């Protein structure tokens, strides 16, 4: 379907801004809601990206032109978190901060301290910025693979103009199996969105699923492909240490992350340590020429209510703060992962010791699930947790869809994650009391109130079903 | 569907205990999920009630040799709260310790001092008890009402039938227009849960809908009619009062409450106090001669994020705990409701205020709903509120579905909510780190690291949607 059939009376928009020390023009997207009986436009954010463009095409590569002139003027880094801390407010700034409705020295200065990222490889041309922070707008990731069989462009790209579409801010592209290069190439130049991946996936498909065949040299090979496309983000995998895996003997459900899982299984075969927490300094230096910024990985997650808070949870936590202020001292933009199963009680110590540990890094949970009685219901089951962690100050809420533990998600699992996901994001951004939040609530209740019921629904996260729920 | 095709693997079972000092056996349901892999089988919480009876004859009159004993005894009051005050432990404190794994001098104490109620009117004879209160296990109410049109005792028996096969621990018979009394007792002599009602609903179609004929005489009459017929609990708004209504001028969406609005318009007309607050203590003698508990109504509950926790909210909740007090020098049974729509940073303070102003009598919230911008998804901005208040005390949930703010729920839309609230409920159970409730997650969990999948889809809330999604 499209924007216009998915969102009645809304219309794309573009707020337009010049960054002054380029003199480039920036087009920072939004949603204008069209109302009735008086009432003025409500203006939203819109991660929809360019509509009805050929694939085959692929989206415009608005970036170019600030790529460029960052090259031309000539830069040992290439980070936002390098520029930030030059002082220098980028495009990418800027486009945050307008579509933040904030000040862009706030912005730089957020990710300058590394409060906040900007993830934006500048090989990922297409993108539209947007930034994770405590400080910002609650995110939501939603999670994509390519076709076990051979599929067409628009099969591949239509999962993600599908999960923005509903609100997804960034995806991560989770392919396993044959493809994965060409798949991701058709995403990447169809991505209005960041793009992340897991590279130990791919790295392992390279060597054929053997995961004793793996090294630091596979490993950096991969990271260098991805980077070279475009890839915004990788979760990496450094805090499964060898001396943490012995921890994970006693829990129910053992290791439940498909990355840790991989480097637990290297690092028993050969009793050694963690090639990627070994070689962190060469990852920081490919990150450092492209601006990859680094998810790092909870590998040692909890996958059972029992396994909460565990001994082998926040060991891990510890070394990803090490991890984190040895990738600043780079200039290399880094988040955080989190859990993972959490009862509701467990969550706080959560975020204090992430908030302590790591040095206020913005954190990327995955849910958590409160409770692991409802497969099938896990969109719930963690909607629940992750409101409460964004609450809290957790900046990038993975979602989880109803074939969560189950099976592969079609259309409409999708769309009830990305939707549950978004409720969980603003219901947090309203207990943080960040500003302008309550009013989309206002505006909706107004409607609902006065009777304006085309209004009422086309200011709702999913206008459609509520027309015809009423209908 | 039959018990067995919702619950593949289950047996309904019933665990049997004398009570003292009558004699009498009573049978205290529960399921059993019969596992595989040398597991042993595992009990849980049983609501769906006596399964194939023919709705024309009606449930077994489990209590009334119960009932029958009390009566020839003598007593000058009839409610759990005397009996529990006289040092009394009955068989439906017996069946309530027994169901919920606790002594049943604690559910007597409990009782005794107001922080939990067992709804059980004498003359629901077909009720197997249960019991409500913060010490016990979170429970969940979903809502009935009988057709519009003409419907047979097939079809509206299949409500509650169908809403407690997904684990509803309540019902209320919500129904206006023609056949109230019809209906309502042919759900009674077919419920072995609660039913309660709002009273002021039936009683202003007795005066055909014109709220300024209301008076305390029509209300009383209609209190003794849905008494005599076993109504367990009554939700009356007598916390609205005359001066509390102009507190509510300046909200965005009034006052949405139902019953409120009836009594609101009652008391603007006339200028005059609430009549059942002035009556007050007359409906305490109809409720001490059946053991009616009383739900203190939110008439005054927030309909937007806006107006939550307001001047008229809280003025409100400050009269539910004088009423309360009130209500237990006269022995009965009290719950107070609470909101409404809540966001999550002032849920805190929505329990804090109950749980002193009202003595921590049980509470009893619609949601609280967390966010106003997903109708269509009501179930889930309420069921991240329910969840978190119920974590903090509150002791039933009334469910949403997803045809909240849009229409009548169809049975689809029933499950959606029942299922969600028993989500919510069990979440709140394990934050309170209520004693074995970890049990059943650990189980699912063991089962599923076990890859042992039946036994997993068992052990869920939903064991075939769970199937059928991994197929
Ligand atoms: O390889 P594992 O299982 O750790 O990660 C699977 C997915 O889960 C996401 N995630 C987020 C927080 N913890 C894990 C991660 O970014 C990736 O999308
Ligand atoms: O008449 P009003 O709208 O207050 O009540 C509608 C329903 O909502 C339930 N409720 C629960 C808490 N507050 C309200 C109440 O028990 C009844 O089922
Ligand atoms: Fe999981
Ligand atoms: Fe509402």
């Amino acid at each position: 379907p499209s924007f216009e059939e998915c969102f009645p009376k809304s219309t794309k928009e573009h707020k337009e801004v010049v960054h002054e020390e380029s003199g480039h023009v920036l087009k920072v997207p939004f949603r204008r809601v069209h109302l009735s009986g008086g009432e003025p436009a409500f203006d939203n954010y819109d991660t929809s990206g360019p509509q009805n463009v050929n694939a085959h095409i692929g989206l415009a590569k608005l970036r170019k032109e600030w790529i460029d002139r960052r090259e031309k003027l000539g830069t040992p880094r290439y980070t936002q978190m390098y520029y930030a801390k030059q002082g220098i407010i980028t495009e990418e700034m800027l486009y945050c901060a307008t579509r933040e409705k904030l000040d862009p020295e706030f912005v730089r200065s957020e990710v300058a301290r590394g409060r906040a990222i900007i993830p934006s490889n500048k090989k990922h041309l297409e993108l539209e910025p947007m930034i994770v922070g405590r400080k910002f707008l609650v995110k939501v990731n939603a999670n994509i693979g390519n076709s076990a069989v051979a599929s067409s462009i628009e099969e591949e790209v239509y999962k993600v103009q599908w999960a923005t579409m509903w609100g997804a801010d960034t995806i991560m592209d989770l392919s396993t199996g044959r493809h994965i290069h060409e798949t991701r190439e058709w995403i990447l130049r169809n991505s209005a969105v960041p793009v992340g991946t897991v590279p130990i996936y791919q790295a392992l498909e390279k060597v054929d699923g053997i995961a004793e065949n793996l090294n630091w040299e596979v490993f950096r090979e991969t990271l260098i492909e991805q980077a070279e496309q475009g890839v915004d983000y990788f979760t990496i995998h450094a805090g499964v240490l060898l001396r943490y895996i012995p921890l994970t003997a006693k829990r129910l459900t053992g290791i439940v992350s498909r990355g840790g899982s991989i480097h637990a299984k290297w690092c028993l075969a050969y009793h050694k340590e963690n090639f990627a927490y070994e070689h962190w300094d060469d990852i920081l230096d490919i990150c450092n020429q492209y601006d990859v910024a680094l998810s790092i990985g909870d590998g040692l997650r909890p996958g059972s209510i029992y396994d909460a808070n565990d001994t082998a949870q926040f060991a891990e936590l510890l070394t990803q703060g090490e991890l984190t202020r040895r990738a600043w001292e780079k200039d290399v933009q880094v988040m955080n992962e989190g859990p993972g199963h959490v009862p509701m009680h467990k969550i706080p110590e959560n975020m204090q010791k992430q908030l302590e540990w790591c040095n206020e890094a913005p954190f990327y949970t995955l849910g958590p699930l409160t409770t692991d009685i409802a497969p099938g219901y896990d969109h719930i089951t963690s909607a629940i947790g992750a409101a409460n962690i964004g609450a809290l100050g957790t900046a990038l809420l993975c979602y989880v869809t109803p074939k969560e533990h189950l099976g592969l998600p079609n259309r409409d699992d999708v769309k009830a994650g990305v939707i549950a996901y978004k409720i969980a994001a603003h219901a947090a951004d309203l207990a943080k009391q960040h500003p302008h939040a309550q009013a989309w609530d206002d505006a909706l209740s107004k409607a609902r109130f006065e009777f304006r019921w085309m209004d009422q629904f086309a200011l709702s996260l999913d206008p459609m079903t509520a027309m015809s729920f009423h209908d």
